[PDB]
Formats: C-alpha cells, structure tokens, sequence
C-alpha cells in the first residue's frame, strides 16, 4: 500500500510514533519518505546480502528473520515480510525497538541526511490530526 502524508501521519499517530522518545510526528513522515517513498512493500538489498523493508526501511541483519541474512538477530523477533503489510502496526512496533537503541533516529540514513535539523513541521501540515 502506498500511503498518502496525511493517512500516515495519522496511523503513525494512532501507533504512538508522536513524539516517541522526543520526535515529533513531522520527523517519522519525512523518514517514510524518503526511506520508501510511502510505500509498505519497499525492499533493498544492501552489499553485506542483508535486505531493508517496508514504510520504514527495517534491517534484516538486525531486526527481522528473512532466512537469508546470515547472523541476524531478529531483535523485533518478527519475519521481515510481516514489515510489508498494509497495515503498519509491526512496523511501527519495531522502529520503537530501534529508536531506543541509543543513536535515536541516526539509525536511519535517509533521516540524518535529508530529514534532520529541517522544517519537519512541514510533513504534517495541513493534516487534520
């Protein structure tokens, strides 16, 4: 599914994402963005042959089981494709996991180098929140 700003700032909302652990709503929308151009069924492959998945771009070698990436850990103790689902409960219920792991959300690349220190403000305005 492919969510429009506003439906996911919403549902990001509603999943507790407002300003968990200090990040305001406009920070986890730009991230989807830019991390998978809102849209749930996104992966990548990455050179260490671990995969990233879905809305927020979740790590195999890390978070989730794929059954391909040799040493993951699967902290989120979840298949990766549960991180493909419209509906983005376990996704949400992960990035939390991440986001507590002590470096915030430097842990995604898109957010530190084209999210951070901006108007993030701006993804949810004009959202009926």
């Amino acid at each position: 599914k492919v969510f429009g700003r506003c439906e996911l700032a919403a549902a990001m909302k509603r999943g507790g994402l407002d300003n968990y652990r200090g990040y305001s709503l406009g920070n986890w929308v730009c991230a989807a963005k830019f991390e998978s151009n809102f849209n749930t069924q996104a992966t990548n492959r990455n050179t260490d042959g671990s995969t990233d998945y879905g809305i927020l771009q979740i790590n195999s070698r890390w978070w989730c089981n794929d059954g391909r990436t040799p040493g993951s850990r699967n902290l989120c103790n979840i298949p990766c494709s549960a991180l493909l689902s419209s509906d983005i409960t376990a996704s949400v219920n992960c990035a939390k996991k991440i986001v507590s792991d002590g470096n915030g959300m430097n842990a995604w690349v898109a957010w530190r180098n084209r999210c951070k220190g901006t108007d993030v403000q701006a993804w949810i305005r004009g959202c009926r929140l």
